[PDB]
C-alpha cells in the first residue's frame, strides 16, 4: 500500500498532521489526522497544483485541476476539491476522509503537491463560489510527502 | 513535473531553497540554489527516501537507494560568509519513474559526505 503524510504549518497558531493511505492505484484514498488552532467551525481543505512553498502557502499556486472543471464538493469538482473539516470550540478539527478522486499514483497523484486548509468554509461551488469556493485566505499548508 | 522546489529549514539558521529542473524524461536533472547560515566548508548534501517531515528531519528515514547510490548528491561548499550556492547536474535521480525524488525529503548535512546530523531538510514539491 502507498502511504503519504503532510505537516501543515502557517503564520500563527494553525498547525497539523495529515495522513494518506491508498491499498491499490485504483482504490479510494484514506485521508486522516487532525489540525489545531483553528477557529471554531467549518474550513476549507483542500490540494493545489504546485508543492511550492517558497512564498509559504501564498506560492501553492492554482487548485489542482488535471480535468479543467467547475469547483464542487467533494461528492460532487476539481481533484483537488476535498471540501471542508470542522473545528470544536478548542479549535481542534479531526481530519478523516476517503477520497475517490486522488490517488497517491497516476495523473491524479497528490504526493508533491500543496495540502491548505482555509480560513472559512468551502462553499463547494454552491455559493467565486466555481473558483475558490469563497475559502477565504490560507492559513497553513504543507507539501505532501512520500511516508511510511 | 518538469520540475521541482525544496524549501531547506531546520531548528538551527540552516536554510535554502534548491530548484530541479529535467526538460526530458529521463534526461539529467539541473539543481540549482542556494543555502545559508552553513559553518565554511563541506557538507553532505542527500536525498532522504521520505518525504515525512513530522519529526523535523529526524523522521525523513535513510538516504533514497531503492533496493553512487540514488539519493547521495555529494557536497554543497559553504563560503566564509556561510553561503553555498549549487549547481549541479545529476543523471541519476529524476522527476519521475523508479528514481523520482518527488515527494522526498532533501538534507544538507552537519559534516562532508560519517556526515553527521542534518541541519536542514525540507519535502521536495512539484513546481512546474
Amino acid at each position: 500500500a502507498t502511504k503519504a503524510v503532510c505537516v501543515l504549518k502557517g503564520d500563527g497558531p494553525v498547525q497539523g498532521i495529515i495522513n494518506f493511505e491508498q491499498k491499490e492505484s485504483n482504490g479510494p484514498v484514506k485521508v486522516w489526522g487532525s489540525i489545531k488552532g483553528l477557529t471554531e467551525g467549518l474550513h476549507g481543505f483542500r490540494v493545489q497544483e504546485f508543492g511550492d512553498n517558497t512564498a509559504g502557502c501564498t506560492s501553492a499556486g492554482p487548485h489542482f485541476n488535471p480535468l479543467s472543471r467547475k469547483h464542487g464538493g467533494p461528492k460532487d469538482r476539481h481533484v483537488g476539491d476535498l471540501g471542508n473539516v470542522t473545528a470544536d470550540k478548542d479549535g481542534v478539527a479531526d481530519v478523516s476522509i476517503e477520497d475517490s478522486v486522488i490517488s497517491l499514483s497516476g495523473d491524479h497523484c497528490i504526493i508533491g503537491r500543496t495540502l491548505v486548509v482555509h480560513e472559512k468554509a468551502d462553499d463547494l461551488g454552491k455559493g467565486e463560489s466555481t473558483k475558490t469556493g469563497n475559502a477565504g485566505s490560507r492559513l497553513a499548508c504543507g507539501v505532501i510527502g512520500i511516508a511510511q
